[PDB]
C-alpha cells in the first residue's frame, strides 16, 4: 500500500471510534497520521511484544486530546490492545481512556491530557537516556542507546512549562531528544494569530535546539528527511516545524476549529472517506495494510539483539549489570532496608537540635552511597533547600553525575522528574521552597496520578521561616497535598521523623512523596523502641497518661515542642494528657483500625491540634467538639519567634485552648 | 552630585537596612541602582504626594527580593515612607515588609517575591493602559497615556510565566511596556551558565520584542539611550537587557552569589563605603542629596497639569468624565445592585435546568450591559467556559474593547488579570477548566493576598465531565480553593444560585471570587423569598422538617438535586430530614454565629455531605459521627452518567449511607 493510505488507517480508525463514543478529538490524529507512519514504521524502535524493553525508543504524545492517534499506532503495529478496545473509546473500564494514561494501555509511556506536561515528560526521559548511558555504557558495550520522541501542539507551545524545559533541555545538549511541532494554526478559540504569533523556530534556536522550518506534514518525502536530519544532530535537541492541516481529510472541517474537540459527525465522515479514498467500513482494516503495519518480527529481532548484547556486557562487568537490571525494574538494594534502620537508631540514640532542612541533607548524604540510582536536584535552591551530598555530581558537569541544577523551574522540574521516574533506573528527588510547590502543583498531582516514585524535598514550610514574609510563608498548602489521593506527606518533627520520611519516601514503590521541612531549628524528642518504630505509622503516641486520656494534643513537624510543653503543664496540674505525633497522616489512616483507635480513641472527643498552618485541615482529627491551634491567616514579614507568638503558638495559648475544652 | 552618587544613595540604604534587620537581598538593589536613578530622576512620570493618581506610570519590581530598591526610591522621592520604616526593615507591622506589598506602603504597585508574577502584573497594567485609552481618550482629549515600567532578573526570565505573558505582550504590540532585565549571570545556586543558557535577546524579539543588547548597567548614559530609544518604538514592548554586577560596590561579595541574600556583614559594608566614596553613616541622607532625589514638585506640577486637562475633558465628555472616575475608583454603577436583584427573582420565577457554566454565560451577558469596565477572557476555552457574552469584542480586534484570548496560559493569564485589577479602571475576569486552575494556583494566592476583585470562572467541575477523563476531572481543587485566605468559592447548584455568585463576585471589593461551574444541566430548586435572599449568606436551610432534624444533609453544586431526592424518600418514610444548600463555605463561615447554628444546629451530629469533591474536606462540617458521600480517588475516563453511579452518586446509596449513619446512632 502506499504511505497515504497507510496514514489513512489511522485517519479511519481515530473518526471512527471518536464517533463511536460521540466524544474525543479527531483533528489532531488527522492532521499528524502522515508524521506518525513515518516516524513509527521508518525510526521507532520498539518492540510491540515487551513494552518494558529497557532500551526501547520512548514515544509521548504531548498533545494528548488525540489520544486516538496513539491507540491507532498502538493496535496498527501489534501491541495488545484489540478493534475491541478501539471501540470501547472513552467508556468506563476499557484500555482505551480519553487521554492516553500509562500503567493498563500497552505502550503508553506516561499520562498526558494536562498540555505541555508531555514534552516536559520527555525532556525527563531523554535526561535519564542520556545519564543512564553515561553511568553504565563501556567501551565495546553500550547497552543504553535510544531516543526519545515527543509530538506536541501549539496548545503545549504556548504553555509556561514548555520554556521552563525546552530552556534547560538545550543546555543539557540532549542530541537525542526529537520533537515534532504540529503547526496547524488553529486553537479552541480559532485562527492561534489573535493571541499567538511566537516565531517558534526562532524561540527554539534561542534555547539551543537545532531547528528545521517548513515541513511538509502531509510528505513522507518531506518529514522523512527532516528526521533524518534531526537524528544527524548529536549535541542539540531537535524541533521539527510540521505544517499540517487540522482534520486533513475532512472537506468541510479540515482545517477549522471544528475538527478539535468534536465528533465530525457521520455525513462529514462520509464525505472524508470520499476525499481520502478510504474504502473500508468503521473498524475494518484489510490484512495487507496490517502487514505494512505490524512492528512485532521487527520489534523482536531488535530486543533479541539487544539481549544478546546486554549478556556480553553481564559477562564483562557483571556487577554493573547486576546494578542496571536493579534500577530497571525500581527495585531497592536488598540490605537498604536493615541499613536505613542502622541510620534511624543512630539518630535516636545521639540527639541534635537541627532544623528538618538539615535533617533532610543528612538523610540524604546516609542514603547516597546505597541508592546510586539517585537523581536529585533542586529549582536554584541547592544551599537553602539543602539538596547537596559529598557525592553529589552536577550532570551539566559529569554526564554520569546523580544531580540537576534546574534553575527557577519548578513546574518544568517537577514534570521532568516524572519523566525520570517513567524512564525507569533512577529514583528522582526534586527541591523547593513549599510554597512554590503551587507553581508546580499539577507535576505534583500527574506524579500521584501515574503512581511515580518520586522524593519532594519542601523546606520553608511555615511562617517559622520569618522575615521573607507572607508570599513565601506557606499557610494551607500542607492541607491541600494531604486530601490529595495516592499523595504522601510527612511533616517530621526532628532529625529522627525527618530520617523515617525520608526511608518511606524512597521505598514507596506506587506513588510520590512530600518532605513539609523547616528553614528553623527542632528539638529532638525522646522515644522508646516502640515509639521509634511506630513513626513509619504516620501517627504515634509520644506523650501519654495512665489509662483513657481526658485531653489529646494532635500535633506536627515544629508544632510538636509546643504540644509537649502544654502537655507538661497540664500532666503537673493533674490533667490526663497526651501528645500524639503526626508526621504523616495518609500513612496513620493506612494504619488499622486497632492502631489507629490506640492512638486516637473514640470516646476522646477533647482533641487539640496544633499546627502552624490552616486550621480547617484538622476538623478530619478533631471534629465539632475539638479545638485548633493553627492559622487562618496569611503571614506576615516579621523574625520567627514573634510571628509565633503573634499567631498564638504560645504555651499560655495552648494552655487555655486546651482548658477551654474540658469544661 | 554626580548621578553615580545618586545612585549610591541607594545602594547605602539598602545594604544597611539589610544589615540592620540580619536579613534581606542587598545583590539586586546595590546592581540595579544606577538604572533605579535614571528611571526615577529621568523618565518616571509619578507623584509621590498622590500615589493614586490616575494617569502616573507605573513601576513594577519583579526582582521583589531586592525590595530595599524600591523602599529606597519610595523614601528618596518623597513619598509617605519616612526612614524610621526603612530602619523597621524585615520587622512586625513595618510599612517595609521583605518582600514589597500592595496596601500599606505608599506607591508600592503589587506584591512581589513570587518570581515571575511581576513581569505578568506589569503585561495587565500595560494592557489596562492600551484598553482604558482605546474607550476614554478623545480628539484633543488624551487623558489616558502612561507607560508601564518593569524590573526583572534571572529568576524572572527562567520562570514559564515569563514565557506566557512576553509571548502575548508581543501580540498585543504593547508599545508602552519597557521592561529592564538585571543582566547579572548569578542566581542562587552560582554562575547561571550550568542552567541557564538562553540567548535571552533572541528569544524576545522570537516574542516580537525591540530589545536592545549590551547595555552598560551601570553607566547612566547609556541606560539614558536605552529608554529613550525604548520610548520611540510605539509599536513592540521592549526589552533592555542590562549588563551589571549583582552587589555592585562590594570589593569581595560583588558578581558572587553571597551577595545575592544575606546581608554584607560589616566589615564588608565598611569597605563598600570607601569603594563607592559614600561618607554617609547608615539611615543618613544630607538635604543636598534629597534635593536632588525628591519628585514632590515635579510630581505636583505633573499631576495639575493632568487635573487641568481633565477638567477640559470632563466639560466636553461629561458621561464619560463620570464613567472613567467611577471606574478608576473601583465603584459600581449606582443602579446595578436593582438590577441585578431583578435579575436574580426572574430566574427564580422562571425555572431552567442549564449547566451552570451556561448560568454563568447568561449572567455575562445579564451584567456586561451594565458594566462597562468588563475586561474578561478564557486561556483559549471561549466556546467551552462561555466567557463571550453579544457585547464582547476581543482587544486584539479593537483596542478600545473589553475581551481578551489569552491562549493556553492559565498561570500569565491569571497573573496577568492581577494587574489588571491593580491598574484601577477594569473588572477583570478570568477562565479556564477548574482542573487547570492548578496550572495558575499561585496567582489565585496572590489575588487574595493583594485583596484584589477578580471574577474566576472555573467549569467542569467534577466528574461530571464525563469522558475526558482522569487529568481533567476536579476531585480535590474545590477544598484547595476553600482553604485558601481571603478566597471566596461558590459552587452553586442551579442558575439563581450561579446569579447570586455571579453578584457576590463583581461586588466583593477586597478579594477574588472563584466560581465552580458545571458542564451538565442542572435543576433549578424551589425558593421562598427568604431562601433566595438566603443564598448569598453562603449556606442556608433549603428543605426542612418540623421540629429537630434527625439528619441533615449538606449539599453543593450539582449535588444538591441528588441531596433532595434522598431527603424525599427519607421524608416519605417518616424521617425527619433537612437539606442545606451551601454554595459558598466562606460566606457561610462569615456568617454569625446565630445564622450558623440556625443551619447547621449543634445538637444534631447526624450530618450527610454530599459533593462529588474530595471527602476529606467535609469534615468541617459533618464532624466524627456524621457521613461523606464524595471522592476519595482520580476519576475515570466514561459518560458522567456511568460515573456518577460508579462513584456512589445515586439516591439509592445517599438514602443508603444515610440510614446506616442513623441506625449507628440509634
Ligand atoms: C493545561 C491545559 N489547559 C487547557 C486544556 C484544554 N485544551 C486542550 S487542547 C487546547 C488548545 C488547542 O491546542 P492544540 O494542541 O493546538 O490542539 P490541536 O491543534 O491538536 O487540535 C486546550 C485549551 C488542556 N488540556 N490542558
Ligand atoms: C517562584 C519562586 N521560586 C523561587 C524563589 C526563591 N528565589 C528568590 S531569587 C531566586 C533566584 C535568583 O534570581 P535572580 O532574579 O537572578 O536574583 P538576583 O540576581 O537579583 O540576586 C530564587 C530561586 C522565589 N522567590 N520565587
Ligand atoms: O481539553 C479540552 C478539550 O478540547 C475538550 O475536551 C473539548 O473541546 C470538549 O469541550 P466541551 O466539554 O465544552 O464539550
Ligand atoms: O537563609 P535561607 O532561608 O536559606 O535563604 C535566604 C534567602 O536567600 C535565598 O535562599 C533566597 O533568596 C531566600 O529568600
Ligand atoms: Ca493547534
Ligand atoms: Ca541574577
Amino acid at each position: 500500500s502506499s504511505r497515504k493510505e497507510l496514514a489513512n488507517a489511522i485517519r479511519a480508525l481515530s473518526m471512527d471510534a471518536v464517533q463511536k463514543a460521540k466524544s474525543g478529538h479527531p483533528g489532531a490524529p488527522m492532521g499528524m497520521a502522515d508524521i506518525a507512519e513515518v516516524l513509527w514504521r521508518d525510526f521507532l524502535k520498539h518492540n510491540p511484544q515487551n513494552p518494558s524493553w529497557a532500551d526501547r525508543d520512548r514515544f509521548v504524545l504531548s498533545n494528548g486530546h488525540g489520544s486516538m492517534l496513539i491507540y491507532s499506532l498502538l493496535h496498527l503495529t501489534g501491541y495488545d490492545l484489540p478493534m475491541e478496545e478501539l471501540k470501547n473509546f472513552r467508556q468506563l473500564h476499557s484500555k482505551t481512556p480519553g487521554h492516553p494514561e500509562v500503567g493498563y494501555t500497552a505502550g503508553v509511556e506516561t499520562t498526558t491530557g494536562p498540555l505541555g506536561q508531555g514534552i516536559a515528560n520527555a525532556v525527563g526521559m531523554a535526561i535519564a537516556e542520556k545519564t543512564l548511558a553515561a553511568q553504565f555504557n563501556r567501551p565495546g558495550h553500550d547497552i543504553v542507546d535510544h531516543y526519545t520522541y515527543a509530538f506536541m501542539g501549539d496548545g503545549c507551545m504556548m504553555e509556561g512549562i514548555s520554556h521552563e524545559v525546552c530552556s534547560l533541555a538545550g543546555t543539557l545538549k540532549l542530541g537525542k531528544l526529537i520533537a515534532f511541532y504540529d503547526d496547524n494554526g488553529i486553537s479552541i478559540d480559532g485562527h492561534v494569530e489573535g493571541w499567538f504569533t511566537d516565531d517558534t523556530a526562532m524561540r527554539f534556536e534561542a534555547y539551543g535546539w537545532h531547528v528545521i522550518r517548513d515541513i511538509d506534514g502531509h510528505d513522507a518525502a518531506s518529514i522523512k528527511r527532516a528526521v533524518e536530519e534531526a537524528r544527524a544532530v548529536t549535541d542539540k535537541p531537535s524541533l521539527l516545524m510540521c505544517k499540517t492541516i487540522i482534520g486533513f481529510g475532512s472537506p468541510n472541517k479540515a482545517g477549522t476549529h471544528d475538527s478539535h474537540g468534536a465528533p465530525l459527525g457521520d455525513a462529514e465522515i462520509a464525505l472524508t472517506r470520499e476525499q481520502l479514498g478510504w474504502k473500508y467500513a468503521p473498524f475494518e482494516i484489510p490484512s495487507e495494510i496490517y502487514a505494512q503495519w505490524d512492528a512485532k518480527e521487527a520489534g523482536q529481532a531488535k530486543e533479541s539483539a539487544w539481549n544478546e548484547k546486554f549478556a556480553a556486557y553481564a559477562k564483562a562487568y557483571p556487577q554493573e549489570a547486576a546494578e542496571f537490571t536493579r534500577r530497571m525494574k525500581g527495585e531497592m538494594p536488598s540490605d537498604f532496608d536493615a541499613k536505613a534502620k542502622e541510620f534511624i537508631a543512630k539518630l535516636q540514640a545521639n540527639p541534635a537540635k537541627i532544623a528538618s532542612r538539615k535533617a533532610s541533607q543528612n538523610a540524604i548524604e546516609a542514603f547516597g552511597p546505597l541508592l546510586p540510582e539517585f537523581l536529585g536536584g533542586s529549582a536554584d535552591l541547592a544551599p537553602s533547600n539543602l539538596t547537596l551530598w559529598s557525592g553529589s555530581k552536577a550532570i551539566n558537569e559529569d554526564a554520569a553525575g546523580n544531580y540537576i541544577h534546574y534553575g527557577v523551574r519548578e513546574f518544568g522540574m517537577t514534570a521532568i522528574a516524572n519523566g525520570i521516574s517513567l524512564h525507569g533506573g533512577f529514583l528522582p528527588y526534586t527541591s523547593t521552597f513549599l510554597m512554590f510547590v503551587e507553581y508546580a502543583r499539577n507535576a505534583v498531582r500527574m506524579a500521584a496520578l501515574m503512581k511515580q516514585r518520586q522524593v519532594m524535598v519542601y523546606t520553608h514550610d511555615s511562617i517559622g521561616l520569618g522575615e521573607d514574609g507572607p508570599t513565601h510563608q506557606p499557610v494551607e498548602q500542607v492541607a491541600s497535598l494531604r486530601v490529595t489521593p495516592n499523595m504522601s506527606t510527612w511533616r517530621p518533627c526532628d532529625q529522627v521523623e525527618s530520617a523515617v520520611a525520608w526511608k518511606y519516601g524512597v521505598e514507596r514503590q506506587d506513588g510520590p512523596t512530600a518532605l513539609i521541612l523547616s528553614r528553623q531549628n527542632l528539638a529532638q524528642q525522646e522515644r522508646t523502641e516502640e515509639q521509634l518504630a511506630n513513626i513509619a505509622r504516620g501517627g504515634y503516641v509520644l506523650k501519654d497518661c495512665a489509662g483513657q486520656p481526658e485531653l489529646i494534643f494532635i500535633a506536627t513537624g515544629s508544632e510538636v515542642e509546643l504540644a509537649v510543653a502544654a502537655y507538661e503543664k497540664l500532666t503537673a496540674e493533674g490533667v490526663k494528657a497526651r501528645v500524639v505525633s503526626m508526621p504523616s497522616t495518609d500513612a496513620f489512616d493506612k494504619q488499622d483500625a486497632a492502631y489507629r483507635e490506640s492512638v486516637l480513641p473514640k470516646a476522646v472527643t477533647a482533641r487539640v491540634a496544633v499546627e502552624a498552618g490552616i486550621a480547617d485541615y484538622w476538623y478530619k482529627y478533631v471534629g465539632l467538639n475539638g479545638a485548633i491551634v493553627g492559622m487562618t491567616t496569611f503571614g506576615e514579614s516579621a523574625p520567627a519567634e514573634l510571628l509565633f507568638e503573634e499567631f498564638g503558638f504560645t504555651v499560655d495559648n495552648v494552655v487555655a485552648k486546651a482548658k477551654e475544652l474540658l469544661h
